[PDB]
This record gives C-alpha cells, structure tokens and sequence, in this order.
C-alpha cells in the first residue's frame, strides 16, 4: 500500500491487555493468523513481569509495542526506555504531554539501541477533552520538530482525525485506537490511520478469532 | 495527619536489587517512607515492592506516573495494590475519568492516589504549566487528598497549596540534583522528596543526615 514503509499484517494491532500469562497468550495465539504486532502494556507487565514481552516475541514471531505511556522527567525516561528495550520491545509509546526534553530523552535511547519510539499526541477517551485535546496540535508540532515519524491519535471525527495526518504528514505512521469497545469504526479509522489497535473488542469477545476475523472482514 | 518520618521521602531509582537494597537499608534510621518507581520496578520486578515493606517497615508510594484511559487505569491500579504499595501516583493531564478510576480502586483496596499537578524538569514549561491550576482544581472537585508538586518558586508551591487547601497533603521532588532547596520547600509541601543527592552519594547516609540537619528547625 505504501512504497515507504510495510504494513502491519491487516493494519491491525491487538491491545493485549489482559492480566494473565495463561489468557494473554491462549488469545493472542487464536488471532495469531490475523495479527502480527501485539501493543503490550503495563496491566501485563506489572502482573506478568518484563519477561513477557521476550516471551511473546519468541512464541509469536511478532512485532511489540510497549505501550507504557512515558511520562516522566528526562532522566526517568531514560532509565525506562532502556530497560524497555532491554526486554526485547520493538517501540515504546511517549506521552508528548511533559514536553520536549522528556520526549527528546526516548529518542535518544531509540538511537542508541536501535529502536523505535511512538508519541502519543492526542487521547480517546472522554477526560482526554479536559487537557489534552487543547495541547494536542501544538503536541504533534512538537513531535515534527524532534524528527519523529510514528504517531499514536486516536479514532475521532474525520475533521479531527484528518487535522493530526496534516500535522505529522502522509510520510509518518500512524496508529489509532478506540476502536470497537470506545465506539471507533475500523474502516473509518484506516482513511487516515495506518494501523489501528484493539483490545476488548477481541481479548474479551466469546471467540477471539470471529472477532478480528470479523473486524478485517468489515473492511 | 502524621508526618512522614522528618518529612524526607527517598527516590529510590537505582536498578540493582542489592544496590538498592543496600542504600535503602544505610538511610532507614533517617528515612521512612520510600518512592518507588519504574526505573527499579521494571529492572527488579513487582516483587520488589513487599520485599521493602518487609525488610524496611517503610510506607511505598508507587510513581507510576498512571497516564492511560479510566479502564487501563484501573488495571495498573489493581496490580499496583496487589503487590503491597500503600499509594499511588496518578498524572491529573489525562483528565478527570483517569483519576477517578485510579480513586476507585484505591477505595476498593484501602490504598491512596497522589494527584501529580505539576513537573519539575523544563519541559513542564510547555504544557504542564498553563494547566496545573485547573489539574489541581480538578483534584479538590474529585476529593484527592494528596497530591505532587515541584519545588519551585515560593509563587508556585504557594498557589498550589493555596488550591489545595491546608488540609492536602503535598510531596515535591526536585530537591538536591534538580536545584530545590529542601528548607525552603517544606515551606508549603509536608515532605520532600530526594534521589540522586542520596543514593549517588559516596556516603547516602551522610547525605541523608546532612539534608535532616539542614531542616532542623523544620522538625
Ligand atoms: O488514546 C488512547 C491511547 C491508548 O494507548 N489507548 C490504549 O489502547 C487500548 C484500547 O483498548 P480497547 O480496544 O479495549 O479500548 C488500551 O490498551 C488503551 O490503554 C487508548 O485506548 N486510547
Ligand atoms: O515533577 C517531578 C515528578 C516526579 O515524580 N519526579 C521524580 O522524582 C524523583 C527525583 O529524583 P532526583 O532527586 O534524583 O531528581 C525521580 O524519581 C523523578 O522521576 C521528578 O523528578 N519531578
């Protein structure tokens, strides 16, 4: 689809975020066939430990997002970009919110051990119109301005979600969730996203697979 | 309320069980109440949070610098208490559900949030700043007792207390490494927290001591 960077297996990313190693991986091994890039977060790791994510990339051949919302003043970061990528994480997700010098503290562990780092710019759910909304703009302004090229924004309206891809430009990526369990449509998403990423919707339907299965075939 | 042991809150962010362990156990006599948080966790593992408790009979903060949607939230929260913290600390920026969620579980559980409303590194100047009033506001209306905020001019420590009222409780980093003065701190917050002037110290326990004397008449 685009000649600069590959897809994700369906543009589809699961959200595992289930609490237990035995579940975490029975799921994730049911929509294996749909998806090849699992977002691994803090309620797996802090229950499962940092062990997991090299787990799961063994067993699944995947590709791992840690999405651990970093937040916290330069040094901190640092301290945890590092550990992170330590354990084998493709990417790691950054809240752009704590400004430059803290989203400039991921990068440069990026650079160093070879990885990627994610900023977060924009929210979905409904206290994300208090605060952050309001910064989201200048947010991924900021993002350009550091060189970074991978995004995280959530499903919305086109006007909205179309305003972040004039922003960060058709050459980033983009991931988007809120989709399914908070409201967002698929297809929709994928006119300006070039992933989206989904949790509930799948890790808690009655059968994992008809639910991604489903997911890919409404678009 | 009683006063965290002479209102002096270690930063432990050393990521060696035994290193951390060690100068954790050289400043105990001065020291009651530990912050823990990703540096050592995501290096150690959850455990290491009842392993303190046990071995220190100290009170540990979590700063986990909760910053997801009320549902993930909600998770970190539960793993959080689980592995024994007594607190946790919560960004106010994503809005007031997030809180909430953390608040709930905290009630579910016996256990306290801590509202972080403002940051001590520079980059706070881009977005934390122009909102940490309204973040504060937002965690009286909510019912937050407890709360983070930098040392930083008398102006700003000042008018976060002013929001949250005399009967808040109130922590603040930046103190020692970052340029906060600790006496000049505990004008408004009721302890302060230290790290890297501690436990990068030749002698921690020395540097514990000396910043106590410095306070003295605080005590
Ligand atoms: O704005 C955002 C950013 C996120 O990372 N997330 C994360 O994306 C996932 C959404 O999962 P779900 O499809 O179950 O709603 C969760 O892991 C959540 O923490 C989000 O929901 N909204
Ligand atoms: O505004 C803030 C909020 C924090 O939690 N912190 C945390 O407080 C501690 C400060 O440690 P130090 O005294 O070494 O600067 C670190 O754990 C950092 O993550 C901070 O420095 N500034």
């Amino acid at each position: 689809r685009r000649v600069d960077v590959m897809d994700v297996m369906n543009r589809l990313i699961l959200a595992m975020d289930l609490m237990n190693r035995d579940d975490a991986l029975r799921v994730t091994g049911e929509v294996r066939e749909y998806i090849d890039t699992v977002k691994i977060g803090y309620p797996l790791v802090l229950s499962e430990g940092m062990d997991i994510i090299a787990e799961f990339r063994k067993r699944f051949g995947c590709r791992i997002i840690a999405d651990f919302k970093v937040a916290d003043i330069p040094e901190t970061n640092e301290k945890i970009c590092r550990a992170t990528f330590k354990a084998g994480a493709d990417a790691i997700i950054v809240h752009g919110f704590p400004g430059a010098d803290s989203v400039r503290a991921c990068l440069n562990v990026a650079e160093e051990m070879g990885r990627e780092v994610f900023l977060l710019t924009e929210m979905s759910h409904p206290g994300a119109e208090m605060f952050i909304q309001g910064a989201a703009d200048e947010i991924a302004r900021m993002g350009v301005d550091l060189g970074v090229k991978n995004y995280v924004g959530p499903s919305a309206r086109p006007e909205r979600l179309s305003r972040l891809r004039e922003i960060i430009g058709q050459d980033s990526f983009l991931i988007s969730p809120g989709v399914g369990a908070q409201g967002g449509d698929p297809g929709e998403t994928l006119r300006f996203a070039d992933a989206i990423i989904v949790g509930r919707s799948i890790y808690l339907a009655d059968n994992p697979a008809a639910a991604a299965a489903g997911i890919i075939e409404s678009i």
